[PDB]
């Protein structure tokens, strides 16, 4: 099934934040609009925040997370969890190697903000 | 129902990061084994992060977050979603007033790392 | 915080299934608009299937869980999960004692149907 | 990612329940240590129950869920979800066809029992 991609109400800010977790480079990609709105870079095998950003859901409120390690697609794991009816997560793992952990970059996209 | 309160894997590292979005300054406490192990503080209403740290989770397993503003405890709200059997986000969310975001502080611990 | 409460989309066929796990018998009533729409009542203590049925969330997209076990309300956890973006789950546990293990009635709701 | 595979505690009682939203009969496999333990079979467009067992993890904790319609594969999609560090969900969604609805089966699973 698609991974990575998320249904936001239109027009709404959100955050998004990515972490590392490999030996390996990690290159995220947020895409809103189908166009790139963000990206973030790092390496780290401590979780390291490499990058974090407020964006805007555009008319669509179609949000795409990609994830490449030196041009390669990693593998994506996603799920959106809402607590209280109110407070929303977008949560996505990949997977750049063979063992299967998810965690080689990890990302969460939260709304609303304010 | 109890809430924020999580049992990781004995001995395990986990990272937790936390997010504002209040007129609040928010203080984020992280507890392992009933002992603080991390306070992170800020505030902001635009999902600035106001702290992230990697902890163990120790001999106990045992970890709980708690917020407060002004000395006063915040309402949480919490679970724990588990991807592809093996990527693992515990996630908070709490309230520090009437208006019932529950993103006054948001914090979000995942593991494994590495 | 509360619990139970879910915005669906409108005029949104969904199911609604509970489970019983207690020496109490259950009475799990559901609401659509604040107004019953289905009623279950049993007693298990092995999960057994004390009612299922398929509702609409009409014009508000309004649903409600209440649990209650010989008219005292029971405490209720709950969430909303989304897999591929297309597939809703809106869970809930209650507690009608004191051990918290949060099963003696568990209801789950999911949509799309068909 | 790998989907439908979850790791239970050891030697506990669980719960599986199978809802079917397609034209062609859904047969649902629950395996426990890569064996069969129960297989469901209906056809429903209205969510209904075509199955429900309780099943013990056995020794290796390890369940998984397989579907399938007139001998093919369907794809799957999955998450476990836990509410106040007590009440497990294991949730999967199937596709049969073109609409990525994901529910051809549902496959819910909750535990503790009792
Ligand atoms: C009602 C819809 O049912 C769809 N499933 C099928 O159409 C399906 C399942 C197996 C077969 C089937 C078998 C044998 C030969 C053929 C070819 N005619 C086809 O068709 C679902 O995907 C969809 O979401 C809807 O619920
Ligand atoms: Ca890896
Ligand atoms: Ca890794
Ligand atoms: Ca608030
Ligand atoms: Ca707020
Ligand atoms: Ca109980
Ligand atoms: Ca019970
Ligand atoms: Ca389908
Ligand atoms: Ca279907």
């Amino acid at each position: 099934a698609t991974q990575g991609v998320f249904t936001l109400p239109a027009n709404t800010r959100f955050g998004v934040t990515a972490f590392a977790n490999s030996s390996g480079t990690q290159t995220v990609n947020v895409l809103v609009n189908n166009e790139t709105a963000a990206t973030f870079s790092g390496q780290s095998t401590n979780n390291a925040v490499i990058g974090t950003q407020v964006l805007n859901s555009g008319s669509s409120g179609k949000v795409q997370v990609q994830v490449s390690v030196n041009g390669r697609p990693s593998d994506l794991v996603s799920a959106q969890v809402i607590l209280t009816n109110e407070l929303n997560f977008a949560l996505v793992g990949s997977e750049d190697g063979t063992d299967n952990d998810y965690n080689d970059a990890v990302v969460v996209i939260n709304w609303p903000l304010g």
